[PDB]
């Protein structure tokens, strides 16, 4: 049997989407799925972790990525989502750098790197309706993102013509994803990316790749709108149908390969007749789509068979 090892925190390994996909991968005649226990991941040396021939492993809060890296170096499995790139995905500066290198449209942006010992010495000038970051001007509205991609406290600053103030976004809590603040001045501690505000129809397109030739997309109300979350009777956030155009399918292909994340989520802003990537999240499954579960499991199983069947002497077509 070809062994597919799943190495992530229990919140992710035991999530409904994961269980749905793993039960389908297990239907492959020659594949056995082994899910690494969280206590093993956290507390056992990598020399004691189960063997696998193919490793599906990804970082989330609390995950020891150094250990996953060392395990992959020790056992040299076929890796679905590259582990070293998951360090880079944690830093928005690195993500935007890669997007640019790949010719991928993204918002105009500038990085404000601030010395926490000398926070006033950074290259920021503030006016009432703009900032200048390293000399580069952003007229309001503009967006201010923590350099850490794991920090979801993204702020939007409104122009005086709109009443000023700001929208403070955050990881959703029940009914809300953002709140208005009367504060018009930018944050004065921390490092940020400042970027131009892309006007959309008030929705975000969320894209989910399974390899570079498959992507599911769906739309959700932008948290930047009023911050009330649309929920169904099951308490799931409301999603809207999307079909990606030819340009956007290429974007997905590029993102998947550039970040070496077979399973990869990222966000698109449909604005001004083009589509701009504003965030790359790495490993993420679509939730609540039976067809995606089927498709994702089939594609992953096929990738495993295509790579490893010859060395196992298993016929595969
Ligand atoms: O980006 P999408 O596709 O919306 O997935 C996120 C997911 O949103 P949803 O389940 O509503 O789609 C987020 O779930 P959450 O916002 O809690 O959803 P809900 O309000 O239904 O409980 C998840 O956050 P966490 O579980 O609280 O850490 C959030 O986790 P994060 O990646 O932001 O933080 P992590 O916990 O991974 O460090 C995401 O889960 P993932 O992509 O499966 O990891
Ligand atoms: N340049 C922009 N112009 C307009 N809206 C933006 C822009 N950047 C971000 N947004 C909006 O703000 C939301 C959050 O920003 P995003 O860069 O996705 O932060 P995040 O903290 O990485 N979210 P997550 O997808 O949960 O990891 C997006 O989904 C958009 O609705
Ligand atoms: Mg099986
Ligand atoms: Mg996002
Ligand atoms: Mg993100």
């Amino acid at each position: 049997q070809i062994v597919v090892g799943i190495c992530s925190m229990a919140k992710k390994s035991k999530s409904k989407p994961m269980k749905e996909i793993l039960e389908r991968i297990s239907l492959f005649k020659y594949i056995t799925v082994v899910v690494f226990e969280e206590e093993v991941i956290l507390n056992e040396p990598v020399e004691n972790w189960p063997l696998c021939d193919c490793l599906i492993s990804f970082h989330s809060k609390g995950f020891p990525l150094d250990k996953a890296v060392a395990y992959a170096k020790l056992r040299n499995p076929f890796v679905i989502n590259d582990l070293n790139m998951q360090y880079l995905i944690q830093d928005r500066r690195e993500v935007y750098s890669i997007l640019q290198a790949e010719g991928i449209l993204l918002p105009r942006y500038a990085i404000l790197n601030r010395d926490p010992n000398n926070p006033k010495e950074c290259n920021l000038i503030e006016g009432e309706d703009h900032v200048e970051v390293n000399g580069e001007v952003f007229q309001k509205p503009f967006v201010e993102k923590p350099v850490s991609a794991e920090d979801h406290n993204v702020y939007i600053y409104y122009p005086t013509s709109a009443g000023g103030g700001s929208q403070r976004l955050f990881r959703k809590i029940g009914s809300r994803s953002s709140v208005y603040s009367p504060e018009s001045n930018v944050r004065k501690t921390g490092s940020y990316i400042y970027e131009e505000f892309m006007p959309t129809d008030g929705t975000d397109v969320k894209v989910y790749t399974v390899g570079p030739d498959y992507a599911h997309a769906e739309a959700r109300k932008s948290p930047a709108l009023d911050g009330k979350v649309e929920r169904d009777s099951e308490g799931k956030e409301v999603r809207y149908p999307v079909i990606l155009n030819a340009r956007e399918k290429l974007i997905a292909w590029k993102v998947c390969l550039a970040f070496k994340q077979t399973v990869c989520g990222f966000d698109l802003l449909r604005a001004n007749g083009q589509s701009y990537v504003c965030d790359v999240n790495g490993f993420s499954f679509v939730k609540n789509s039976m067809k995606y579960y089927d498709d994702c499991a089939k594609i992953l199983g096929n990738i495993v068979m295509r790579e490893l069947a010859p060395q196992f002497h298993i016929p595969w077509s």
